[PDB]
């Protein structure tokens, strides 16, 4: 006896994601069953309070199932629980410091300018392909000290190497998987063992060089750890970016305040990372039989941390549907919550910051092309904009290496 | 001072009603400013909470101020505090008991039939025009026992004695309003002494008939209740008619489960009324100074009870932005809540389950004839769609009186 008004979904399907029904489908699930069981059975956690009582309870909400709903976990620390967790997580951190990632100001801030350089004499691009999506993928190959071509590389095996992970059934699936794998791993040995004779002050040097309780990273070690960077760095700064500008550009008085005013723009960035939310879900495995806000959950299965729904939660935000760049205080769960909590967050916030601030003064009068909606990007993990034309009157490139 | 995000409205302002730009405004208010000041410092109660104790403390929120925000009180219930109040209303209950409600279910049914067939073998209309809005003045007539000349004539005499008291500053305009409501006393009063003569059983002979601890009404105070219900049961009933067949045309597997079961249809009239909310808002007067929910109120100064926003109360409903006919519980205070609540609630829900019913079945297949917005109409008071046309396999007239 199901009711009428229940969303019939499959929250492993990409489509879910990006045809424009989910934030309904959530209002429905917090409202009437916040602890959720899709089509298949699938429990997904929905609303705010219930994705943090998750969060601070790692021992019944195990990370070492794996994150993603359809396969096991991979030995890097976003799949651990501590304190093996814990451990590795300090040994990494090591790169992500205040002072290392404030050290990078004037070279994100130099890419952002060779960006916008590329279409400013134009008066049109598309905020994705040209800004969004370049962005945080040269942040980590100059990050890795690599070369832009070796940055490519690396950015397409850890796509690859996502894909085959959630799809290895075939036997030639399997083969191209594992190849990948073995090309990956031998770029970035090879790599690593570089930097152990001739360090420089690149990632792959601070990760060789972390030491944390007497114990260091091993090679494998560091070849995973950077693997997990790859993945966690790259498309979800995108999405922030230009699904967060997106808003901005739909909320004229709020784009040109920020214009008036770079002041406003941190509480503007932490409303574009609420709103556009990029990683979907991340899953527990449940350690015990538990009754969790209203479900029996059994030992053994997963249940999915809907963050999107935790942050349009109105219990918690009152106006969430509003898009505000004024929201005060602004608690959102875009980075998770907890031990787990994001470790490139501060870099991500930097990104944002740089780059915004950058397009607010450069492209001032920029506009969505047309007020249409803007595609999204089938996937069941992490989603945003696919593309985004927008307008604006062309400008001079700045030319900073000139 | 002010947030950047917070409205900047006139809430006496027809438009706001109107342009669909309200409800985003309540979600602002209720979030963060629940006793909200409109632009001209007009004081607005919007979260459910703050209508429900307003409308639990008549002592301190009067109604004999009048509840409209820009005119004093006229002389019928509504505009009366209890004790006075109370005795005006069991007088005027004689009219509405449930035998009496009840026993106009044949002929609001013959009423109803008798409508479609103007339209059905033309297999489209014009909804408000054709469906809505002719029958619940018709239903008014039949109650009063008049010709349908004479309530066409009452009804336009109420709708500019309602013009006339919201604009009435110059001599001219003065005049047109004294000039009505002669008219349309010199005609009631006529009515009512032919009743006392020569009892029928309609209202005007069940109004003169009623006693309650000793006391009978006056001609005059008939005179008064009887424009109180000329306008309280019309354009309002029209709203939730047209306005909630809008919702259930635009969820078509809801509209699908009515059509195959009419025992879910009570539960669809509620989450209709709800969602339509027709009357925007009645004030009240404070009797002392208060802070409340937040604001600081004045003794003489009015608020208004926001019942739209308080039907959308998220804390209330958890998910009100969804239309389901399945809402259960749904304490909508459409009709408002407490000493005031609604007189002729059971007629209104009679009347929109009578026609409903047999749009459900005569028409089955009705759709919107496009999915754009349906024009509201620009009324600070009560309001609702202006037009909505709709299209349908035709059908053959039922042609009852042959
Ligand atoms: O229902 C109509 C018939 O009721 C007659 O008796 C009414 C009584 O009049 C009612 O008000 C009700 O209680 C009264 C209460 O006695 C009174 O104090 C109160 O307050 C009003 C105040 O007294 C007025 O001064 C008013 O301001 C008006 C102003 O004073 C005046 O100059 C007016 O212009 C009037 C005009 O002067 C008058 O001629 C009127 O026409 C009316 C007829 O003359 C009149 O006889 C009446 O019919 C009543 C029967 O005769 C009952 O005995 O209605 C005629 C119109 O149909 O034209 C203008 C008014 O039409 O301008 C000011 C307003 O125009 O201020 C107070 C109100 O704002 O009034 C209450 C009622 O509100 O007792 C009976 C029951 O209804
Ligand atoms: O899933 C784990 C499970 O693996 C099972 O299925 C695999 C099969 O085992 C494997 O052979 C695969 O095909 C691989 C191939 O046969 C390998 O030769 C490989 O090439 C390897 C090279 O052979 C190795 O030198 C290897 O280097 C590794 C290094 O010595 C070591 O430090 C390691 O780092 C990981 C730890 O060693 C390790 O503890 C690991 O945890 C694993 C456990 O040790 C396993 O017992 C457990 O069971 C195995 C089954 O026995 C096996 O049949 O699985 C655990 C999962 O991790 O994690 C540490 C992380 O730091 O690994 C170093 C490399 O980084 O790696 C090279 C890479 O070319 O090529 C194939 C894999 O690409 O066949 C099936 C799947 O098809
Ligand atoms: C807007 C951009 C980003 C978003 C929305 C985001 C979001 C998240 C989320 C939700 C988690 C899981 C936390 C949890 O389950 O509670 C996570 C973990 C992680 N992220 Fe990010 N991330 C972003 C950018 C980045 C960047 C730039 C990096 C690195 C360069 C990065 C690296 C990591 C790592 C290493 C973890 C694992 C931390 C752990 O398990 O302790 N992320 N992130
Ligand atoms: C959908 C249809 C209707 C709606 C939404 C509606 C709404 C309301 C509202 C909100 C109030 C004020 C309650 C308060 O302030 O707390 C009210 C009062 C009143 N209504 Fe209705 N109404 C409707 C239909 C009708 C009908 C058909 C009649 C019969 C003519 C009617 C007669 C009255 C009367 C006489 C009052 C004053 C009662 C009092 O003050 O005690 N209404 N209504």
């Amino acid at each position: 006896t199901q009711m009428l008004t229940r969303p019939d979904v499959d929250l492993v399907n990409g489509m879910f994601y990006a045809d424009g029904g989910a934030r309904e489908a959530y209002r429905w699930m917090r409202a009437n069953e916040p602890v959720f069981r899709d089509r298949n059975g699938l429990a997904a956690a929905t609303t705010y309070q219930a994705v943090l009582d998750a969060e601070r309870n790692p021992e019944l909400f195990s990370s070492t199932g794996g994150i993603r709903p359809d396969q096991p976990g991979m030995p890097y620390m976003i799949d651990m629980d501590d304190p093996q967790h814990l451990l590795r997580r300090k040994l990494v951190n090591a790169g992500f410091t205040r002072k290392r990632v404030m050290d990078k100001v004037d070279s994100i801030g130099r890419l952002c300018d060779t960006l916008i350089d590329a279409v400013c004499e134009r008066g049109e691009c598309d905020f994705v392909r040209d800004i969004a999506a370049p962005l945080p993928m040269a942040v980590i190959g100059d990050m890795l000290g690599v070369l832009p071509t070796e940055r490519d590389m690396l950015l397409k095996w850890s796509d690859d190497l996502v894909c085959g992970l959630s799809s290895h059934v075939d036997e030639a699936a399997i083969q191209k998987l594992m190849d990948t794998f073995a090309a990956y791993t031998e770029f970035t040995k090879d790599v690593i063992t570089k930097r152990r004779a001739e360090p420089t002050d690149d990632l792959f040097s601070v990760l060789v060089n972390s030491e944390v309780e007497g114990q260091r990273m091993s090679d494998d070690e560091i070849v995973f750890e950077t693997l997990l960077i790859l993945i966690g760095g790259d498309e979800t700064t995108r999405h922030t970016l230009s699904g967060g500008t997106e808003q901005l550009l739909r909320h004229r008085d709020q784009w040109d305040a920020l214009v008036a005013d770079v002041d406003l723009l941190p509480g503007a960035i932490e409303e574009m990372l609420r709103w556009t939310s990029p990683v979907k879900n991340m899953c527990r495995t449940l350690t015990a039989d538990t009754v969790f806000h209203g479900t029996e959950l059994r030992a053994g299965e997963k249940i999915m941390l809907m963050f999107e729904s935790a942050n349009f939660d109105e219990s918690v935000f009152g106006d969430p549907d509003n898009f505000r760049i004024d929201r005060n205080p602004n608690s959102h769960v875009a980075f998770g919550f907890g031990t787990h909590f994001c470790l490139g967050n501060q870099l991500a916030r930097l990104e944002l910051r740089l780059m915004t601030e950058r397009v607010l003064r450069r492209l001032p009068d920029l506009r969505l092309a047309d007020d249409a909606p803007v595609p999204l990007r089938p996937a069941n993990f992490v989603s945003g904009p696919e593309s985004m034309p927008v307008v604006f009157t062309p400008s001079a490139p700045v030319l900073a290496h000139h």
